[PDB]
Order: structure tokens, then sequence, then C-alpha cells
């Protein structure tokens, strides 16, 4: 079992989410709202508008997404969905959970989908905080 944290396509509301509901695939629970704890810069480009999670913390915007709750079949699942290793990378990162004595901890450790090889001017495309396909830029995905 893992967690992962999704940020682009897999998150609910967003085009791919179906593939964490096919328990043909293993299954995937959601278990919060998150924020990373670094910035990256979160980019959409390539001619399907796909987001990707540059691998340059320290750098773009706090990235907003969700924690899920994976097992191992859902996991290899996700990696041959993203096209791991040649396309992204399955990373590690923290994120801050999105909600006294002693307090509730506010952070947990999860997997993440980065990609460190890319175009270099992607990395000066307009940062996302939030990632929508039908979001203010128009940029919608398209897998055709």
């Amino acid at each position: 079992m893992a967690l992962v944290f999704v940020y682009g396509t897999l998150k609910r509301g967003q085009p791919n989410h179906r593939v964490l509901r096919d328990g043909a695939h293993g299954s995937a629970a959601f278990r919060a709202r998150g924020r990373t704890l670094e910035p990256y810069p979160l980019v959409i480009a390539g001619e399907h508008n796909i987001p990707w999670l540059l691998h340059l913390p320290g750098s773009g915007r706090l990235v907003e997404g969700e924690v899920y709750a994976v097992d191992e079949r859902m996991l290899r699942f996700l990696d041959d969905f993203q096209s791991c290793p040649a396309l992204y990378q399955r990373t590690v990162l923290r994120v801050q959970l999105l909600e006294e004595e002693p307090p509730a901890p506010t952070a947990v450790q999860c997997f993440v989908y980065s990609r460190a090889t890319f175009p270099p001017e992607w990395a000066q495309l307009p940062h996302h905080d939030s990632y929508d396909s039908e979001g203010p830029h128009g940029l919608r995905y398209n897998p055709r």
C-alpha cells in the first residue's frame, strides 16, 4: 500500500479520475486534500495539454491536490498509465494536509508523478497552483 498525491487529470472532476475507480486496476481511497510543502513548477505543455509537475522543487508555486491510499495493484497500473520512467517518474514528497493537545499531524509523505527531463522552456510556461482541464487558460486536455 502507499499514498499517492495527484495534482493533474486524476483529481476528482478531472478527465482521467475514472481510472482510480476501475476495480480492475486495484483500489484507491480518497484520504485528504493536500498542498505541497515545497513549491514546484506545474505547467500545461505539449499537444495534449497534459499537466506536468516539473522536478524543480524550490521554484514555481505550492501545488494543490488530493491524497489517495492505493494498493500495490493500483500503483503498478498508475506507473504504466503515466509512462514511467520515460515520461514521468514516481518520486516522493511531503504534503501539508488541508482540513488541541497533542494536535493533529499536518503533513504526510506521498508518492507523486513528477517529470525530470523536459524542454527547458517548459519551466517558463505559466505556473499553476491548481490544475483544471476546464480552467481559465482554455487549454483543455485532449488525448487525441
